[PDB]
């Protein structure tokens, strides 16, 4: 399932991750029209370009489109799929959804958002949490060897259920707030959690990401559950590791308890994944 | 065809049966609403178990609004569907609904209702047949069709007409599913013509009220300009036929335009159906000649 993405240079990092995570292939990428169109939001010529390309099956614009935009765009594409930020996020929610209640909440938001468009015409369970593009999915895939979003991997002689929960999202549209939390709250069930953090950030950003990640966990009601913090993407660090490791370790234990451990990793390069496996086992045994 | 056990009061029984059967159910057994609803299951536990073990009964239908508590307790026992008035009506709308908006409205309302529940855990004209759930609508549809399909094409001479068994007019609809019903019924506005079925078994004033209400509803849903063929049904059920016929004919022509014709029929006894078919054909001819040069 291919896709054409229209995202700003700033949110492009976020969008690409979300798109790929939604089982979509990023076949094309475009900027944001300085002055968005009134009828189609994107310029008509580009729209026709998307229409005239058998290699594109889904148009994705990382913004909130008005019903008239969907009406006109769909009226032009006639056969291809069109998605905005809200529809994209909802699709992702449904993928990570594990409970029926979550399914319904997600579908409810989708319907409420789609109506106006047609109107105007014992095995332990570990939950991997963190912001998108923190390496979460990559970490999950590296451990599983893989879109299950919930795979039980054998470590030593113990079988462990890994759950790639819905990623933390910044700037969540009010419409899908309920659907999001109901989906994320599925993490409360997990016996333990793996908090994934992007190490590439600076100190000011690391502190923010940590405080935000833990804040969100409090918001859903996570308490007393063992949390293993993994400093991911150490392969793309243009600085020092221990300095950030000690910072993260200290700040985490100040913001939450119990903290099982804090280890640096690299989902892509497999760096320290064997150590992670060991720590996951020690946690499972515990 | 699915079987169902119906719990309903006497005043709503007749309407309940028609609605249930309209949802493709054969009512095998009928009970009245419990004097004092069961705190736990609403329905008497013993009766619930009896229906639970009766393989000749696939679905339980209670013609009343159940509390989320009841749905939960009843469902953990049946393992068989349980339907209250709201879920029943929504299930009925879904069968008629052909538009995406209606489907979504119905589904929305359903997901809504279920949310708390689980949260507490060439040249083919369309002729729509409209009327109340007591006008013998379905019977007429089945007679002209020869029968369930909610839409069915019938051959008349050299023309073939698409008959549409639209959702019946329903009185006292739960506020929760009003939007779902309205949209589903509004689909009748996209028909080229309509057959308004009228229950003749009503008295003088009641008949007028039914007729007036029928046209009023047809107005609310946005029907206008469409030729309407009024059929005074159940003439076999008596005596003052011509009396009520004249009132209907005269009142109808004064209530709406254009009125194609007004004919008396008996869906069950299949009386005057041939004439009806003729009128349908003539109507089809008119519709095909409307925008011609």
């Amino acid at each position: 399932k291919t896709a054409a993405l229209f995202v700003s240079k700033e949110f492009e990092e976020e969008a690409i991750a979300l798109v790929e995570g939604a089982n979509y292939k990023v076949t094309s990428i475009y900027k944001l029209p300085k002055s968005p169109n009134v009828k189609f939001y994107i310029q008509y010529d580009k729209l026709q370009q998307i229409k005239n390309d058998e290699e594109i099956s889904t148009l994705i614009i990382f913004e909130q489109l008005k019903p008239r935009h969907f009406i006109n765009i769909r009226r032009e594409l006639k056969g291809k799929e069109v998605l905005d930020k809200i529809l994209l996020l909802l699709e992702i929610f449904a993928l990570h959804a594990g409970s029926k209640e979550a399914k319904m909440q997600i579908e409810l938001a989708r319907l409420k958002y789609e109506l106006p468009i047609i109107k105007e015409t014992n095995i332990p369970s570990i939950g991997i949490v963190g912001y998108t593009n923190s390496g979460k999915t990559s970490l999950f895939n590296s451990l599983t060897g893989l879109s299950p979003k919930r795979y039980a991997i054998p470590i030593n002689n113990r079988k462990i259920m890994l759950v790639d929960t819905v990623p933390f999202i910044r700037g969540i549209p009010p419409q899908i707030v309920d659907a999001f939390f109901v989906t994320l709250s599925e993490a409360k069930y997990s016996d333990a959690l793996i908090l994934v953090i992007d190490s590439t950030f600076s100190e000011n950003l690391l502190i923010e990401t940590l405080q935000s990640s833990f804040e969100i966990l409090r918001e859903i009601g996570v308490s007393g559950k063992p949390i293993l913090v993994t400093l991911n993407k150490i392969d793309k660090i243009n600085g020092d590791l221990y300095k950030k490791l000690d910072l993260v370790e200290k700040l985490s234990k100040e913001l939450y308890s119990p903290i099982f451990d804090v280890i640096p990793i690299s989902a892509l390069k497999r760096t320290n994944l064997e150590l992670l496996r060991d720590k996951i086992y020690q946690l499972a045994t515990q």
